[PDB]
């Protein structure tokens, strides 16, 4: 394990967020981005792809934006079956606008936009689930334990992480309308010497910033179904 630990006061407090906290539930409440098998049909900016992939469910989108760190990252899924999966925005999304005769552009009706969350379809399945325990301690206790399962070999954290954060807020309360029950939070992935961790909650202020939050999703962090261990440290709002 390493990436220097979160110092106590390093985290964000959600006590001093206070604007909306359900800006922050939806990105991980019920609604999320999944395909599979699917190929870039267009691209937007040189570290982008464009993705047709439909919302079957509320027919919200009807075309999708990863964004990623780098043109690198783009280049090496462009034209590549895939699998994705991951956290969409939109209210601060926007791309193409046209087919035009100077911006590489398409996609006509609805978008959603996001980060990451993008592995080869192709020889990184399995038949049989894997699953990853995650471990929640509260103020220090293990009170808690469940299982998050993925048919991937190959699976990034921001998928691990979405299962997580989607469990607690169902049942821990971890993100509500206006508040949350904890004052921190956040979410370590333990390979080996590897581990690394987000922040759950957002930084201070009278609002959050979807997008640039969702933003550091986009170096498409992978990690290995078969070795990772998920730990969540949640501490208290001072009942
Ligand atoms: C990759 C891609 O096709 N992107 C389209 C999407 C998808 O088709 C949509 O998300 C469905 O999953 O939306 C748009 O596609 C339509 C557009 O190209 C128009 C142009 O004339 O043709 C439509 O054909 C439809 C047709 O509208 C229906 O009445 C018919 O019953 O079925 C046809 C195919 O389903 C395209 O679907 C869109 O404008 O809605 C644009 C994106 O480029």
């Amino acid at each position: 394990e390493s990436q220097p630990d979160p110092k106590p006061d390093e985290l964000h407090k959600s006590s001093k967020f206070t604007g909306l906290m359900e800006n922050m539930k939806v990105l991980y409440d019920d609604n999320h981005v999944s395909a599979i098998n699917v190929k870039s049909i267009d691209q937007f900016l040189y570290f982008d792809l464009i993705y047709s992939i439909k919302d079957t469910k509320l027919g919200n989108y009807d075309n999708v934006r990863v964004e990623f760190k780098n043109k690198d990252l783009a280049d090496k899924y462009k034209d590549k079956y895939v699998d994705v999966f991951g956290a969409n925005y939109y209210y601060q999304c926007y791309f193409s606008k046209k087919t035009n005769d100077i911006n590489s552009h398409q996609t006509d009706k609805r978008k959603t936009c996001m980060y990451g969350g993008v592995t080869e379809h192709n020889g990184n399945q399995l038949d049989k689930y894997r699953s990853i325990t995650v471990r929640v301690f509260e103020d220090g206790k293990n009170l808690l334990s469940f299982d998050v399962q993925t048919n991937k070999k190959k699976v990034t954290a921001q998928e691990l992480d979405y299962l997580t954060r989607h469990y607690l807020v169902k049942n821990k309360k971890l993100y509500e309308f206006n508040n949350s029950p904890y004052e921190t939070g956040y979410i370590k992935f333990i390979e080996n010497e590897n581990s690394f961790w987000y922040d759950m909650m957002p930084a201070p202020g009278d609002k959050f910033d979807q997008s640039k939050y969702l933003m550091m999703y986009n170096d498409n962090k992978m990690v290995d179904s078969k070795d990772v261990k998920i730990e969540v440290y949640l501490t208290t709002k001072k009942k």
